[PDB]
RNA sequence: GAAGACGGUCGAACUUGACUAUCUAGAGGAAGUAAAAGUCGUAACAAGGUUUCCGUAGGUGAACCUGCGGAAGGAUCAUUA
């Protein structure tokens, strides 16, 4: 199987296609954990370190996430099979890199962590801003910045 | 001595701009209370495993942690030339 990046759009030609994303849980109640496999080749195919989708999981969801590079495993902890994730797997473009103008995230972000100021620019229609002051991720963003 | 006309004086109503009082519709946003077999933790109650609480300022998935100055409603009404 392979899809769409974002699934508020069912055009058979939308310009934004990635492989899936599969998980492993592990463990047992009191001490479940669930594994993200694909994590490196899709923050790869999306264009971004695997710290911030990972991230945004545990911003939705109320969880813990762990990351380690002793092991290469992303990790979202708890139980979060099937719909729990595949109802929002859309979320980290349609909470973040959607332009209001037109449907189409070709979408770039710029840091300045000296400054507390997110950059954010589409390529689309020109659209140019900054990510939310109420939305989640900005604070890990700010502490995190890009490669 | 009839119709009619100039001038005053009451003043309904009409046009135009502004102010204002009630009721009423709405993209999208952000909160509260029912219900008690959803999820991730374990902040408070026994020294609750870092005593707790107040004012103020900074910081984080969340409960919350840290700096400065107070309170006992404390876990001491007491410590010896």
């Amino acid at each position: 199987m392979s899809v769409n990046v974002n699934r508020s759009v069912s055009d058979q030609f939308y310009r934004y296609k990635m492989p899936r994303l599969i998980a492993k849980v592990e463990g047992k109640g009191n001490g479940i954990k669930t594994v993200i496999v694909n994590m490196v080749d899709v923050a790869k195919a999306l264009n971004r370190p695997p710290t911030y989708p990972t991230k945004y999981f545990g911003c939705e969801l109320g969880a813990q996430t762990q990351f380690d590079v002793k092991n290469d495993r992303y990790i979202v902890n708890g139980s979060h099979e099937a719909n729990k994730l595949q109802d929002m797997l859309d979320g980290f473009i349609k909470k973040f890199v959607l332009c209001p103008e037109c449907e189409n995230p070709e979408t770039d972000l710029h840091v300045n962590p000296k400054k507390q100021t997110i950059g954010n620019s589409c390529k689309a229609c020109g659209y140019r801003g900054m990510l939310d002051t109420h939305h989640k991720l900005c604070t890990f963003i700010l502490k995190n910045p890009p490669e």
